[PDB]
């Protein structure tokens, strides 16, 4: 099979063993990713949520062919527009993506997070996150976005401003079937990793979904599936883990971009198709939105 993490956080200090800036074990970080490559992934999407969290997406991207990043502002960190002044933050986003073409592929984490009032409150990620659409009209990459609790609010920036993007994902989507339908009314694209997986519901809503719609992705090291989520009976491949880390082993509940497979595996039972054609139809889904050229 053949994948594309469309939101995998391989910065994150996680994978060089690294605990509030105290080594707990090996960084293991290319056995990471030699076990990703392994099971299929040939290209990571990095993804960046502030400018200097973009900023480190793009110099790990820097490191391997396979490698890709994102540039915006997560709704949970907009507080930094008006921190830095607006209008330059805004800049420092736009030259970042505009001058590094070959790495960054699509502006975000962007979008809403009304479970995360307590980072940022409701008029400032509305008022920050439409002002993205600044940098995705100006160098025509699509999006890469984020909705908690906010369907109303997020398909309403999204479908006034929906001629100032060329496309985009709803990532880790979680939202109603009757959400599904109105973001794939915009043309937009639903991203399933182990957090839209969760529910009875959400197993009903991917039914919903056309498969020329979706995409994959792990968010790695988060987004693991568990044995109370309503999909975790339909994973099928393991892999030797230890809860202390051991070599040539994944470390319990750290999930990794290798982990993919098993969230392939749940929505392939889920929607009762074959594992490899769907697997197939998210990659080739990726491609056309990320990487057509
Ligand atoms: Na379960
Ligand atoms: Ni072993």
């Amino acid at each position: 099979m053949k994948f594309i993490d469309i939101g995998i956080n391989l910065t994150d200090p996680m994978f060089r063993g690294i605990y509030r800036g105290v080594q707990k074990h090996q960084d293991d970080l290319q056995d990471v990713i030699g076990r990703a490559v392994e099971i299929g992934v040939k290209k990571f999407m990095i993804t960046g949520g502030n400018l200097q969290d973009s900023k480190d997406a793009l110099h790990l991207a820097q490191t391997n062919g396979m490698f890709f990043s994102t540039v915006g502002c997560h709704p949970t960190r907009c507080g930094e527009f008006e921190k830095n002044n607006p209008d330059l933050y805004l800049k420092e986003l736009l030259n970042l993506a505009e001058n590094n073409k070959g790495k960054v592929v699509a502006i975000g984490e962007c979008g809403l997070d009304f479970d995360r009032l307590q980072f940022c409150p409701k008029d400032t990620q509305l008022k920050y996150f439409e002002k993205q659409f600044e940098l995705s009209e100006q160098t025509k990459l699509p999006m890469f976005l984020h909705c908690r609790n906010s369907h109303a609010e997020f398909l309403d920036i999204t479908k006034r401003n929906r001629d100032r993007c060329v496309g985009g994902v709803v990532h880790s989507f979680d939202g109603t079937k009757e959400a599904a339908a109105a973001l794939i009314d915009l043309d937009l694209y639903i991203g399933f990793n182990g957090c839209s997986l969760k529910t009875e519901a959400n197993l009903e809503v991917l039914k919903s979904i056309p498969s020329e719609k979706l995409m994959i992705e792990t968010d790695a090291p988060w987004c693991g599936v568990k044995s109370t989520h309503a999909g975790s009976k339909y994973i099928r491949t393991a892999f030797p883990t230890k809860k202390k880390w051991e070599s040539g082993h994944c470390l319990k509940d750290r999930n990794e971009p290798c982990h993919i497979i098993q969230i392939l595996e749940i929505m392939s039972a889920v929607r009762d198709e074959d594992p490899l054609e769907l697997a197939n139809t998210l990659y080739n889904n990726t491609i056309k939105v990320f990487f057509p050229v």
